[PDB]
RNA sequence: UUCAAGGGCGGGGAGCCAUGUGGACACGACCCGAAUCCGGACGAUCUACGCAUGGACAAGAUGAAGCGUGCCGAAAGGCACGUGGAAGUCUGUUAGAGUUGGUGUCCUACAAUACCCUCUCGUGAUCUAUGUGUAGGGGUGAAAGGCCCAUCGAGUCCGGCAACAGCUGGUUCCAAUCGAAACAUGUCGAAGCAUGACCUCCGCCGAGGUAGUCUGUGAGGUAGAGCGACCGAUUGGU
RNA sequence: UGAGGCGCCCAAAAUGAUCGGGACUCAAAUCCACCACCGAGACCUGUCCGUACCACUCAUACUGGUAAUCGAGUAGAUUGGCGCUCUAAUUGGAUGGAAGUAGGGGUGAAAACUCCUAUGGACCGAUUAGUGACGAAAAUCCUGGCCAUAGUAGCAGCGAUAGUCGGGUGAGAACCCCGACGGCCUAAUGGAUAAGGGUUCCUCAGCACUGCUGAUCAGCUGAGGGUUAGCCGGUCCUAAGUCAUACCGCAACUCGACUAUGACGAAAUGGGAAACGGGUUAAUAUUCCCGUGCCACUAUGCAGUGAAAGUUGACGCCCUGGGGUCGAUCACGCUGGGCAUCGCCCAGUCGAACCGUCCAACUCCGUGGAAGCCGUAAUGGCAGGAAGCGGACGAACGGCGGCAUAGGGAAACGUGAUUCAACCUGGGGCCCAUGAAAAGACGAGCAUAGUGUCCGUACCGAGAACCGACACAGGUGUCCAUGGCGGCGAAAGCCAAGGCCUGUCGGGAGCAACCAACGUUAGGGAAUUCGGCAAGUUAGUCCCGUACCUUCGGAAGAAGGGAUGCCUGCUCCGGAACGGAGCAGGUCGCAGUGACUCGGAAGCUCGGACUGUCUAGUAACAACAUAGGUGACCGCAAAUCCGCAAGGACUCGUACGGUCACUGAAUCCUGCCCAGUGCAGGUAUCUGAACACCUCGUACAAGAGGACGAAGGACCUGUCAACGGCGGGGGUCUUAAGGUAGCGUAGUACCUUGCCGCAUCAGUAGCGGCUUGCAUGAAUGGAUUAACCAGAGCUUCACUGUCCCAACGUUGGGCCCGGUGAACUGUACAUUCCAGUGCGGAGUCUGGAGACACCCAGGGGGAAGCGAAGACCCUAUGGAGCUUUACUGCAGGCUGUCGCUGAGGACUCUCACUCCGGGAGGAGGACACCGAUAGCCGGGCAGUUUGACUGGGGCGGUACGCGCUCGAAAAGAUAUCGAGCGCGCCCUAUGGCUAUCUCAGCCGGGGACCCGGCGAAGAGUGCAAGAGCAAAAGAUAGCUUGACAGUGUUCUUCCCAACGAGGAACGCUGACGCGAAAGCGUGGUCUAGCGAACCAAUUAGCCUGCUUGAUGCGGGCAAUUGAUGACAGAAAAGCUACCCUAGGGAUAACAGAGUCGUCACUCGCAAGAGCACAUAUCGACCGAGUGGCUUGCUACCUCGAUGUCGGUUCCCUCCAUCCUGCCCGUGCAGAAGCGGGCAAGGGUGAGGUUGUUCGCCUAUUAAAGGAGGUCGUGAGCUGGGUUUAGACCGUCGUGAGACAGGUCGGCUGCUAUCUACUGGGUGUGUAGGUGUCUGACAAGAACGACCGUAUAGUACGAGAGGAACUACGGUUGGUGGCCACUGGUGUACCGGUUGUUCGAGAGAGCACGUGCCGGGUAGCCA
C-alpha cells in the first residue's frame, strides 16, 4: 500500500505546516526579577490570526511593547500589572498563591515561568479551587483536576472572544478561509471512500470499513486509523 | 556381516599420457524472442497540492441587514414608502476559466487529444503570471488508482544484464547405409523430464535361430448354445 | 393363390440443374454368360550407376563374379566427399594481363571444377598438413539500395473565401515593386512589452538549399554593418524559501534535521535617489545631438549645532461622495481640405520635465452657545459644546505664472462647456479570514566645483523569429478597457487610425454523380428514433397580470394579455447632458427589439440538499467535497504523525484546542441485539519468556527440573452514531436479538409486462394505489422536503424536412489543365462466374459456364480486404497491484530483565540523568531517556505459496494409494468422470497344533432340547467380490504362543521390459509348540488393510572424537517406533473489470462444420368423437421419416483477431402458400366458412410499450405467410442491449472483491492494388465510306390488387339474409415518361425596410457567403 494521510502529514511538507510568517506573537507572560513593580498600559487590541481571537497591545514601563492573551473586558487606555503583588482584577498576573479561589482564570502555567499553556482559547477559563503551601489545585476547561505548583503564574479572567462556535460556519467557504490559516490539510476525504491502497478502510464495491473500527493503541502508524483505543462507542448505554 | 548359516564387495598383472572426435554437467552455452525484480542516479520547464509576490473580472438584474420619513399604538411594536447595497446570488461568448451534446468535421490530421456549433462558470472553496517547497514504495491527490515533462495499480535514465522460461520463431554445402516413436513405469507430472519399448553405431561371443505350416504334449470359457445344470430374471392354465 | 426380377408412389429448401460433362433407351442402363482390346515406375527384357558380398590384391586402386531372396522414407544414428579464410611445407601462374564482373563453351549424380570472349589492371593458385567470427530463401530477422503503388492523396473545408486593371524590373513574373479600383483585421491581423529565441535586425550581392506552386522576393545563401545611458532596467533591499561555514549525526559521504553566522533569493509584476522636448540614422536612442531640468556623493565657503523622537517606505475585500487631467462630445471663432441642386462634412486650431504658487478632504485651535437643531448618496453629530464665524495643519501626474521672440506647424497657431480614465482626497460596511519585509527617504539650509565606473540595450514577441520534429488551424504573461455610430455594454453589426491581401499554389467546365457546410420547401406535424438525436420555436424594453408549493429567502421573466416605427409640437425630473420619464396630433409598411442583439413554456417521478470537485487524452454522474450531525484519543515532557540518528510537523497552537474516523443542509426521527469479532476496563484462580535465585548434573560447562511471574491470554464487565445481525418452527430452537417509525414491484421485487386505476386507437414505459418486501429499513442512517442541476425516466402546449418523400438552390471540394508531390500495401500467378472438392469458409484443385485488349468515373459485394504476435477463454511449477483469522518473516507499540545506577515486598533520599527557569534557582530523579535482551500484539511493510485430474475452465466429483467381478474380444497385456462395490482395520484368539466330529435345509417320533432318516455342501470360514475347503481349511474340546530370532532364493510391485517402499511363495540357520509319527505352525484359506531421506526416541553388542590419560558430552555400524492419503513424500490462502507477458484454435464464447436427442414439418396404422356415421372436420397410441429455423452435443477450422445482438438500408432466393389465379371435398341451399390440391407472377403495409429478436396490443387490409443468403448486409449506417476502465442498490464474503441480479455514464480507424458490378471512352479483330436494318441471345412484374354501379334486392331461401357470368366507373401499389395546369425552388430579378459608411439628396458597400421581409421568370422538380 502507499503511505496513509496522516503519515504524509508527520513530514512537515508546505501543505502541512502551519503559515508561521503570518501570525503576529507568540503570547508569553513577562519575565519579571521579582518585587513586581512591572505594569503596563493597553495600546490596542488585534486580532490574532493563530487563534481566532483577540490579543491585546500593551506597552510597559521599561518601554517594552509586546501583545498579549487578552481575556475578556480589556480596553485601550487599562492598566495591566504582573507581578507577586499585582491586583486582583481581570488582565492581571500573578502565581495561582496570590491568587482567591473560586476565581476564573486562563492562560494558566505548567510550569512556573513556562509562559503559560492551559486554557488560551477563546472563552475558555480554568478554576483555581484549592490552595496549599505545596499544591493549588486547578479545574481545567476538559473538567480535569490539575495539581500545580502555587508558583505557577497565571492570568485573572476567561480568554476573549467568548461563543465563537455558537454560529455555524453554514458554508464550505467560511471553513475554508478559517483552515487557511492553520495548520491542517482541507478539506477532508473519508478513508472509506478511498482504494484499498490509500487506507485501511478503503476498496469494496460499498462503502463501508473492512474491520472492526476501534483499533488497539498498539497499532503501527499506516494502521491506526478510525477509533483510536475508544473505551466505548456511541451514544447509548 | 557372521553362535551358525546365508549373502555383499574384490581376486589368475594394464595402465598412463598425447592428438582428433561422440556425449554429459556448470557456466550466456546454437541465435533472437517478455512481462519482471534489484541498485545508483536524473527529473515538479508538464502536472498535483501548498507558499511568496503581482495581475484580472463590460454591463445589467434581484434588492438582505441597517437607517430614514409617515400612519397607527400607552407601550410593545406594526404597516407604507424611501434609503441602503448584502450574496460561494441571478442574466451575460466583458476578460477569463471550464468542457454537455452533435456520438458532426478530422481520424497516413492543421493537431501523438485539433476545428466548428451547442453548452457551463464568470466577486469567489474564483481565475492567472512569476518565484518557491514536496521525489519514486516516495510526493501530490474535494479520491478518478487521478497526477508526478506524450512515461504511472509504483516516473525516467544507466547499471545488475548476454535475467530466466518446460512457451513461439529461426539454425546456412553434396552424397551413401540403416531407419523410428507418437507407447509403458515414475514425476507439483500431463506444452516438460527420467527410466524402459523402439532406431542407430561399435566391440565381443561362436552355432544355432524361428516371422509361416503340420503334428504332439499343455493353458483357456469369448462366439454360439442352454438353463428338470447352478443363478437370477421372466408367461399362463386346469 | 404362392414366389421371384426390374420399375412406380411414399419424396419439401434456399445464387445456376446435373451421373466428371456431353449425352444415352432392342442402351452408352441393369442382370446372366462370353470375345477382343486399351491401360502403371508393377512384371519381363538390353545397357549403365550405387550399395552389399565373393575371387585376386598392400589397396577401400584395377579386373572378374553374385544379389528371385539389394535400391521409397520424416525424426534420428553412421560414413565418404564439395566450397570459403589464413598458416606451413612441396610446387606453379601473372602487365605477352592476376583477382573480380558480364555473357558464352565442357566435365561432375552433386556440392562444384574448368575453359572461351569482353571488362578489368594487380595480384592469383595447386597438392599435402593445419586453421576457423567457414556455406542462408526464411527468423513480423538486421543495414542499404530499389520497383510497383502514382504523376495518385495533400497543396479546398477554419466567420480572415481577395483580389482586379494598368505599369515598373528582369533571361524568366498570377503571387517582387508602383497607382488605381476592390476587400480583410477593431482586446486584434493595431501599438508597447515579459519569457524564450539568438543576429533572425540594416545594406549589398545571389537562387544550389529552405519557402505546400513560382519568385527577380525572403526569416534562405554569401559578405559587410548595426545595440552609445549619473537620472530606462540590472545593480541595492528584503519575501516564500535556498545555499555556504560551524556544531551534531552517520560505517561513511557529494547524505541528514536543529541552532548559530554569513550569503543568496524579485529585469513584464514587491520595495526603490534623479529627465523632459525637439532633432537625427539604412540600422540605436528617456543612451547620440540641441535645449532645458533633476538626483547622489565629495571638496571648498557660509549658515547650523541641531539629530532622534517621530513620520515615511507600508499594504485585505465590498459600497460610495468630493477634487480632477487626457479622451470624447457640444457652442462659437480662426486655418486647411472635401462636396457640388442643398449647406453640409473632415482635419488642425500645439507646446514637457522642472521651478514657483493655489487648496479641496481629514485633523486640530479660538469664538460661539444650539435642551432640538446641524449634516449626508448613506451611516450619522452635539452642553464631554451643535450650526455660524476666524484660524493652524494640510492634495493631484490638477489650476495658475515662468520654463517659451524653447520647440513644433503649410496655416490658424481658439475660447467656453459637459461627462470625466489617469492622478488626489474622504465616508461607510465585512472577517470563526485580520490582509509582507527590509533597504532607503523624511525629519535636517544654501553657493560654487568635481565626480557619477560596471552589465543589459539589435530584432521577433507569434495562423513564419517562442514550446509543440514543420514557416504546425495547438499552446504561450503583461499594459493600451476612453477612437466614431450603436446600445445597458469592454455585446452584435458598420467605420476610422494603424496593419494586411502571407490563416500564401494556380487555370477551366452553369461547374454532372457523390461529400462537407448551409438556405427554402406545399399539405400533414414526432407518424422518425433507444430517446425530438439534429433542427426549429421563443426572444430586446415598458405596461397589466401571475398558480401549486415553500425552509418565507423563493417559486417568478411562473403562466397569460397588451405596447413598440417615423414626423410635428410639447410637458415632467434634474444644474445640465449630445441624460431619463411621458403627452397631443399627423403618418408609412405584410412586418417598427423591422437587421443585429435577443427565454420556448407547463406538469409528474428518481437522485444528490445548495455553490464547488473529478477520471490531462471515450465516464462530469447519483461519484468526491461541503456546512450540519456523531463517536474516538489527548492536560501539552500530551494525543497523532515524520526521521537510521542528530532531530522534526502539528505549534508564534493549548480542550470554544487538534488529532483520528463515520455520516452528509434544514425538518420528523434514528427501534431491538454485547453470542462471534474489535476496542477498553477488571480479575480470586489458571496460563504466561528471559535474567537473577534454588535442585540435579558436570572438579567447570553444556543440559534437566523447580520456585517467583510482567504485558498478553482464559475468565468477568463495559461498548453498536464499533464490524455487523434483526430467522425457522409452534400457541420455543440456531446464534445475541427476531424488523419498531417509516418506505416498498424500489436505480433494492426472481416470479414480472404483478393486480387495479390514470393516460393512449393501442403504453414491457411513466404516475397513483395495493404490496405477503426472491433478497426494504433507520448516521452500513430511515422518511420527508423548498431551492439548485450540461444528472436518469415520463406527459402536454408550442415548434419544426426527425418522418410521410423528397426537391431546388448557395459556398467549398469533387471532374479537366499547369506546377508540386508522399504513404498504406506487395510469396508467386491472377478476366472470372456457378457448383463440387479440400484442415469442414477456394480468383489458383475438379467439372462445367463465361471471357478480345487498354483506359476514365463510381458506390464499396469479395480477396474470411488493410491496420494490432486476441483484450475474451484456457495453458505456464510467468509477472504485478490488492486482501486476509494463507506460509514465513520485518518494522512499530506494550511488557520483564541488564547496563547507565548512587545513599538510606513496601518506603525515604540526592549526587548521576531529564526538564523548567536568564540566573539564583525549581520540578523530576535512580525512575525516565538511551543502549541490550526476552514475551505479547503486529498485512503498517517484505518475500512467497495457494497442486494435479477434468469431453475447455469453474462448481461437483477423485476414475490421485490399494482389492474384487464385469468391460476384456476363451494365453498375457488393455482405456474412458466405464457398470457393480469395497480397503486405510478387527482379532491373544478370530492365531498354532492335536483329538474328537460334520454342516445348511427337509421328514418322522417325544422355531429351545432329545432320538432316527434323507442330505457333496445350499452351512461355516471377521469384512467387498470372485475363488478354496467335508474322516476339513468348518464345529467342539484340550494344549500352545511359529504373530519366534537371523539370513536368503524366487515371483510380484512394474506382463512383455528398466524402477522404490510394500507384498507373497519357497528355503536355510537357531530356538520352540503340538502330534505315536510322517507332519503341521515363516499369523488369520487366497487376492485389500499401506510410507523414503533428515531428525528423535527406543533395543543389544561393538567402532570412534584432532599430542596424551581420566571424566563428561558427542560422532557411527544393525534394527524397531513416530508421516508425508497430492499415498515413489514441498512447510503454503485468495481478488484483479487497473491489469501485464509468453503461447494455444493442443482449449471455451461468437460464426462455420458434423450430429439431430431437441425443434419444425410430413407420412404409415386409425383407436376414438363427430346426435348415426374413423376418414366433412378433429384425432390418441405406436411406428417410419424429411428439414437444418431453435436448443443441445462434438471440439474439425481460425486465438501473429473471419468486428457483437437488435435495427436499418439494398439485392437475390426457398416453399412447408397468408392474399391473389385455377381446382376437389363439405356436417356444400344461399351468403359467410371449413379442409384439401396445383401454384413462388405479384403482394404481404402503418402504428402504442420494450434495446430487444420474440411477443403483447390498436386501427386499417385482398392478406397484413414463414424461412435462407457468415443467425445476408459495421473497408454502409446506428450504437439502445451484452461485455473494459467511474458509481449506486440488493445479495454473498472477515476482506480484496464477486454476481448467468438491477441501475446511470461510458470511443466506431483506412487515400481501393486485384476482383465484382453500374455507367463512360480508346484500340484491335471481322476487312473504303455513308445511311437503313437484321436478331443469335439478354432484361422485365410492367404490371399486381382492391372498391363501386348495372346484373339485383334478382338466382337460392320459410324468413333473415343474399350470390355469379358479363359490361362499366374509379382507387391503391409498382413502373416509365413529361411540366400546359397546381405546388416547391429559384443567394436571376423587382420592391419594402432596420444598423452603419460614402457630408445630405441621388445612388451605393457591408451585416456569410441574400441583413431581414414581400413578390417571383426560365429551368429543375412532385
Ligand atoms: N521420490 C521418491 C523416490 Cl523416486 C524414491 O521412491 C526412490 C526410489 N529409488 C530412489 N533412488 N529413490
Ligand atoms: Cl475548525
Ligand atoms: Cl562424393
Ligand atoms: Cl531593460
Ligand atoms: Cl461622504
Ligand atoms: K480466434
Ligand atoms: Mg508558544
Ligand atoms: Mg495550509
Ligand atoms: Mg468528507
Ligand atoms: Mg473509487
Ligand atoms: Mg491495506
Ligand atoms: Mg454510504
Ligand atoms: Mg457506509
Ligand atoms: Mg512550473
Ligand atoms: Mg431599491
Ligand atoms: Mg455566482
Ligand atoms: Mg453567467
Ligand atoms: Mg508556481
Ligand atoms: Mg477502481
Ligand atoms: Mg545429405
Ligand atoms: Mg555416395
Ligand atoms: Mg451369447
Ligand atoms: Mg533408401
Ligand atoms: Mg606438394
Ligand atoms: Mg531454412
Ligand atoms: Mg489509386
Ligand atoms: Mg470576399
Ligand atoms: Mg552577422
Ligand atoms: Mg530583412
Ligand atoms: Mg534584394
Ligand atoms: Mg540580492
Ligand atoms: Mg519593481
Ligand atoms: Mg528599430
Ligand atoms: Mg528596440
Ligand atoms: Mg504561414
Ligand atoms: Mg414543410
Ligand atoms: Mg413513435
Ligand atoms: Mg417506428
Ligand atoms: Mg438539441
Ligand atoms: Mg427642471
Ligand atoms: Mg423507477
Ligand atoms: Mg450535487
Ligand atoms: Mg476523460
Ligand atoms: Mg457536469
Ligand atoms: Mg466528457
Ligand atoms: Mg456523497
Ligand atoms: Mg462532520
Ligand atoms: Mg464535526
Ligand atoms: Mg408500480
Ligand atoms: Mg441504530
Ligand atoms: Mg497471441
Ligand atoms: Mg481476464
Ligand atoms: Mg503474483
Ligand atoms: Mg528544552
Ligand atoms: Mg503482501
Ligand atoms: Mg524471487
Ligand atoms: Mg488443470
Ligand atoms: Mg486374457
Ligand atoms: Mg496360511
Ligand atoms: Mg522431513
Ligand atoms: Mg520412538
Ligand atoms: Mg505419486
Ligand atoms: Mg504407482
Ligand atoms: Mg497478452
Ligand atoms: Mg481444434
Ligand atoms: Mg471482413
Ligand atoms: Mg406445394
Ligand atoms: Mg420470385
Ligand atoms: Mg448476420
Ligand atoms: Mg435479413
Ligand atoms: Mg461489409
Ligand atoms: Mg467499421
Ligand atoms: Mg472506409
Ligand atoms: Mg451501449
Ligand atoms: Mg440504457
Ligand atoms: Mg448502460
Ligand atoms: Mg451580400
Ligand atoms: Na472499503
Ligand atoms: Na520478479
Ligand atoms: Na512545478
Ligand atoms: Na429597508
Ligand atoms: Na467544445
Ligand atoms: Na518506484
Ligand atoms: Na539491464
Ligand atoms: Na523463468
Ligand atoms: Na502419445
Ligand atoms: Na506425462
Ligand atoms: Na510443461
Ligand atoms: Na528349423
Ligand atoms: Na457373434
Ligand atoms: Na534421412
Ligand atoms: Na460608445
Ligand atoms: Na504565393
Ligand atoms: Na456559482
Ligand atoms: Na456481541
Ligand atoms: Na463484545
Ligand atoms: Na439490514
Ligand atoms: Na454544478
Ligand atoms: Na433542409
Ligand atoms: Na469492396
Ligand atoms: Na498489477
Ligand atoms: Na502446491
Ligand atoms: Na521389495
Ligand atoms: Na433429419
Ligand atoms: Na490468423
Ligand atoms: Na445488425
Ligand atoms: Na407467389
Ligand atoms: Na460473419
Ligand atoms: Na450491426
Ligand atoms: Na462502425
Amino acid at each position: 500500500g502507499r503511505r496513509i494521510q496522516g503519515q504524509r502529514r508527520g513530514r512537515g511538507t508546505s501543505t502541512f505546516r502551519a503559515p508561521s510568517h503570518r501570525y503576529k506573537a507568540d503570547l508569553e507572560h513577562r519575565k519579571v526579577e521579582d518585587g513586581d513593580v512591572i505594569a503596563g498600559t493597553v495600546v490596542d487590541i488585534e486580532h490574532d490570526p493563530a487563534r481566532s481571537a483577540p490579543v491585546a497591545a500593551v506597552e510597559f514601563e521599561d518601554g517594552d511593547r509586546r501583545l498579549i492573551l487578552a481575556p475578556e473586558g480589556v480596553g485601550v487606555g487599562d492598566e495591566l500589572q504582573v507581578g507577586v503583588s499585582a491586583e486582583i482584577a481581570p488582565g492581571n498576573t500573578l502565581p495561582l498563591a496570590e491568587i482567591p479561589e473560586g476565581v476564573p482564570v486562563c492562560n494558566v502555567e505548567s510550569s512556573p515561568g513556562d509562559g503559560g499553556k492551559f486554557a488560551r482559547a477563546s472563552g475558555v477559563n480554568a478554576q483555581l479551587l484549592t490552595h496549599d503551601r505545596n499544591v493549588a489545585v486547578v479545574k481545567l476547561p476538559s473538567g480535569e483536576m490539575k495539581r500545580l505548583d502555587p508558583q505557577c503564574r497565571a492570568t485573572i479572567g476567561v480568554v476573549a472572544g467568548g461563543g465563537r462556535t455558537d454560529k455555524p460556519f453554514v458554508k464550505a467557504g467560511n471553513k475554508h478561509h478559517k483552515m487557511k490559516a492553520r495548520g491542517t490539510k482541507w478539506p477532508n476525504v473519508r478513508g472509506v471512500a478511498m482504494n484499498a491502497v490509500d487506507h485501511p478502510f478503503g476498496g469494496g464495491g460499498r462503502q463501508h470499513p473492512g474491520k472492526p473500527k476501534s483499533i488497539s493503541r498498539n497499532a503501527p502508524p499506516g494502521r491506526k486509523v478510525g477509533d483510536i483505543a475508544s473505551k466505548r462507542t456511541g451514544r447509548g448505554g
